[PDB]
């Protein structure tokens, strides 16, 4: 796990270099998670999926989606924010809300399933501000040291000689707003797609079409958002 091995082995080459300043903090998080198991508390997602968002190429990222923390229901979280395994049904409520906005915004049919890896394969970073959670306890790992790691990840993206659009979903995601001051970066901010906050302005936010207009405006290729 991230206790055992260096970034060079755990994440993609560009990410390994981008996250060098938090190499120790990443090892520290591995120890936090080992202490959780030792005490008999569980975490999500599975250890090998915690850093999965950093296994897609750093240099290929054009859009950053940031949520709060992983799905608290066992069998949901896969290390990509809001993504579920292609065989998961029903979809978690957040994802149902995201796909309703996806159809409203882009005019596409409902996706066949909740598997977002096409977005990750097409330059969308599916990040959470905090990369682990205790089952059934949303925000249970807030302030345990992931924030430094996702802050570093964002600074590094914003320092690239490349265009970037950030979609920040909810209050924890929005605390990355200051580290997105770079001129080649633009932030879309909305309430979380979670049922508690969705009606406060998630619905009708049109994040997907706006992201693409912003990319086009910076001479970047738009994202192909269409899922099968
Ligand atoms: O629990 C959720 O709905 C949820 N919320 C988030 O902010 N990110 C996720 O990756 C996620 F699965």
């Amino acid at each position: 796990s991230m206790t055992a091995r260096p970034l060079s082995e755990l994440v993609e080459r560009g990410w390994a270099a981008a996250l060098e300043p938090v190499a120790d903090q990443v090892a520290h998080m591995g120890q936090f998670l080992r202490a959780e198991i030792a005490a008999g508390r569980r975490y999500l997602p599975a250890g090998s999926n915690v850093l999965r968002a950093f296994t897609f190429p750093f240099d290929n990222v054009r859009v950053l989606i940031v949520g709060q923390d992983p799905y608290p229901t066992p069998g949901h979280a896969v290390g990509l924010s809001f993504s579920v395994a292609p065989d998961v049904r029903p979809w978690p409520r957040s994802l149902a809300n995201i796909f309703d906005e996806y159809t409203a915004d882009l005019g596409y049919p409902l996706p066949s399933n909740g598997d977002l890896t096409p977005w990750a394969q097409r330059g969308v970073l599916l990040l959470n501000r905090v990369l682990t959670v205790r089952p059934s306890n949303p925000a249970s790992h807030r302030g345990k040291g992931w924030e430094a790691v996702t802050e570093c990840a964002i600074r590094a993206l914003a320092a690239r000689a490349a265009p970037l659009v950030a979609i920040l979903w909810g209050r924890d995601a929005s605390t990355l707003k200051p580290m997105l001051a770079a001129g080649n970066c633009v932030a879309i901010e909305s309430p979380h797609p979670s049922p508690l906050s969705a009606s406060r302005g998630f619905f009708g936010s049109r994040p997907f079409s706006r992201a693409n207009e912003l990319l086009v405006g910076m001479g970047a290729e738009p994202i192909d958002w269409r899922l099968p």
